[PDB]
């Protein structure tokens, strides 16, 4: 249907969990997933819909990057009629206000991107998810026994940084994190109308330095991905 | 004892209540508390100290203008050991999703302001509230049946707007209302490790030219008093 | 008739002194002015019309900040008709050029606030005085023996500054003080085409960290009414 | 090695060819390269090192914008002493001086990005290729009887553009196309002192609507993978 | 002894004359001062030291636009020892407040030039003149007989401007007239703490279209010349 | 027939050497070129038509920084239709790359310029050059046997510059020199569809301070008239 979904019209649920890496979709569809048909792989970004607790749920990758994760939010959302959108991944901590093996909530996203300056007048956009999503991940992560960390995260468009500098100065504006897409979900959200909400796992402290091991790489993703499933439940 | 403020250090309790009218919040320590004081009055900016249903509760004005709320949240943070900073203060409409007397929740502050640039690096700061407060203020609007706006402000150095062209872009990105101090009060907060949170009476309308007559507007604004005096019990 | 003033129209006289702090406005209509009438107080915010040497003169406060003082001048030119605005105040000096109890004629008025860029095309507005209404301060300074300072300042959206290493560069390029309103009195009356100037009272040296003591700090201020009100005579 | 690629050092030879769909990249190797060997497949983002008439060539995919190509081309020099970077990929034309199938060298990368301006002390960063590449491209292409279009292309952070009514006056300036990595490629390898070149294929006209059907997108994109592999040679 | 001016220490009296044409800054030597000394020529840029009578004063072309104006003021400041520096030239008109044959008295200059950002903090400069010499100028030509317009000027880079449906809006905020060196003079002035002012006439209105005939220019600009000698004695 | 030309229509051929100092223009045309007529002398800003080898070629300097050359390259264009461009000049060596006595070809101009901003929507245009341009003076290079250096300038509002600690990433950036034009003239015949390229000599080294000998100026200089005349043949 468009340059970068090759799914038919009505093959995605109006519920889609998102993250940058298709090969991470991938696993989700196959270890939680009942029934999942892959309904989408162009450029090899692969989306799926399948069913959870009965009930039914999409995947979508959207590759890294603001510009990235853009395109594929505004297709999902425009011709794919998603309505709520929950991004998980992994992120940079910076703050000491989390550590390894935490779950970050993005109640706000800053960033050193122009995209919003360019949508918004050339003023300061605070992009921002749908509250009622974010009350529904804190209930879900209390229900499961989740210690959901909540604040700003960084969106940049640097992996490699230029700005190491600042880390300490985000941190004390309560940014926890830094990561590459969540202010680019926020504005396309906030433009199209549509519900999103952006979860981080803490794989590696970009201060202290601390990474997790292989193993409980997994054990943290598992458990944000359960709680991303159980709030789309 | 700070330059804009004349209290004793232990005037004020731990939570504060704040406008930027000294008379309305005059009025509320009239009106709604039980043994108000006033505490300070530099500039004739009028702060008290009284108890609400058993418990102490401090109101603090802070002028118009994100230059000036910022004076007043810097000194009762960092000299009077004020925690959590509570914003009540009208708006103006710009969005179709709210009309008159409605109570809005600004989950983000946009602005057009160059302040938070000069504080972030020449980036966006995406300036928010904190998560327990918003909460706090949706559990209380819920309890006492009022159907709470939840969306994005836009904090406008300009009262007379030369950008009136733009209003239909902000409330398409999720901006309810136009008011001028939100972005400050969150980005101190923030800057200082204290939870703040602004909410909104809808006391014109920018688009439709509605508004409130003199008696509406004091009947529309006791309403966000009792919730926000609720939310602090 | 305006929502921040409550006077009537033809309650001010054409001729206003301002200052942001309506309890110094208040001292000037009690110690200086003749049958001194409180025409406005909304927001505690006091104007006057009384009479020096038989002429009518007003005051206005208008509050701290460049977004408070445009609300304030803009009504004032609008609505009331004043014609000419003179604002006397305070200021953190910064230059070695000078010292305690100097006056300082704002001739330019820098700033760090966007809302010039916002007024003037994303280009740099140079924010100045009426001529004439200079040339008739240094006429009258010179009359009554006042060593007027004559240079630029530079209006802040910042009291608690994130850029105090930047004061000397500042002065190098002949800015004397800081203050937080000039850059805005100066656009509002470029824009409307009204007569404004910004004079200034050294009360306190930023740089040095020299103070006057209160009773010097009274001497000063009246010697600058003084000024003030015989130039409008 | 690095967290985006999974090659071993030495994997790859020193002159790569780019492309942002790993899929085409997959097609380019089993088509016409010899020996293909897939090295890399993080986030299903693949690598293949072959031969072509003899000459050892690797491929990569990189992703879509700015951000995603800086991270591949920054761990492909820095870690894989990649020395050369071609890359080929399709564009949106905005100049009549360019019709479909046309293939466009790149002699410049604008951008409505923020990273240029990051990395270079917020002044204007002209992103331009390695002239020794450019000089071969326009041998090769005359040696193949190819029409090279040269000129500037403009690198947006936006596929879903909202400054379509602006393609006219990027026209104007000789930007014949629209991209999303180009500019980022080029200041990376400004940046890492390697040598990099963008050769582009229009598949669609943003002004007239023309757009070629998937087939003949097939043969078009034929002719500049052996325009890069020959010069390659 | 500088790259620009090859005249010798000493040669330049403190008080200078500039002028953009070095043919004029010719013309005004031969016709106005006695025993006028050629003193320097780099790149064809005349400069005079002569008597007027009786007085010394020197002559110096700057070349057009800020970055030109600010080489010579720079090396007449630092090396030449220059006190005073009173620059006259044309401007086109954009105001209806001015007419053909006006002179303007620039007490500030806006620009869309990016060099006071540069130079001062990214903020804001008011760049602005020195008042004596301005007080010094209104008084000369109230001596003379001479009706002097009072306001700013907005110095371009551009003199084919691409922003003409702007200049209503710069008459608006007291744009008399539109030239292309002031700000850079006035901000020179300030870096190095010496005395500038900046007179203009009005030999073109680039809204009304009123234009002085060749015979009226030199007439014109001949005033504005006796004015300017006249403010140096 | 222009405010900056006073040639008449015609007197220009169609390709044209330009250069900021007329006195090297001048130069040029005495030893260089056979019956040359000096064609315009406004503001003694020298052009000149005469014959190299029996072909017409002209001559135009254009003054110092981007404002000065836009005009004269404007004109030129516009009204005396000159179709190519190649500006000679010195330029001061930041790079280790290079050094004195070489010729710099810019494939790119970098600025800190805002007239590209106000040209190009306020983003970030990559002013180069006409290729084929760059192709023949690399080819007539090579057959003088030059060793031309390839790479980008840096042109500055600033000759006295305010950012020497930035010079080292600006070579890191491929950045060979510093000029104050080169960007000008780029973005005017990109606007206005013309061919221009720019040469440069190294003279100066602005890091390790090394400096030609005025022998040494001429023969240097000399050579790269060569370069440019040949080049027009």
């Amino acid at each position: 249907m468009t340059p970068h979904i090759n799914a038919k019209i009505g093959d995605f649920y109006p519920q889609c969990l998102l993250c940058g890496d298709p090969l991470r979709v991938s696993y989700i569809a196959k270890k939680f997933l009942q029934d999942a048909k892959e309904i989408t792989n162009v450029r090899n970004m692969l989306g799926f819909s399948g069913k959870y607790k009965g009930r039914g749920i999409s995947l979508m990758g959207h590759g890294m990057g603001i510009a990235s994760c853009t395109i594929y939010v505004t297709e999902l959302i425009k011709t794919y009629q998603v309505k709520e959108l929950l991004r998980i991944g992994t992120c940079g901590a910076i703050s000491p206000k989390v550590g390894l093996k935490d779950i970050i909530m993005a109640t706000g996203a800053s960033t050193d991107s122009k995209t919003n300056r360019v949508r918004f007048l050339n003023h300061d956009l605070s992009a921002t998810p749908d509250f009622e999503l974010s009350l529904r991940a804190y209930q879900t992560a209390k229900r499961l026994g989740i210690d959901l960390k909540v604040g700003n995260v960084f969106s940049s468009d640097f992996f490699y940084s230029f700005e190491t500098h600042a880390f300490d100065l985000m941190a004390k504006y309560n940014h926890l994190a830094i990561e590459m897409e969540a202010a680019g979900l926020y504005a396309t959200a906030m433009e199209l109308n549509a519900k999103a909400l952006c979860l981080c796992s803490v794989s590696d402290h970009l201060i202290t330095k601390e990474a997790l091991s292989p193993k409980e790489r997994v054990e943290s993703f598992d458990n944000m991905i359960i709680l991303a499933l159980e709030m789309m439940s």
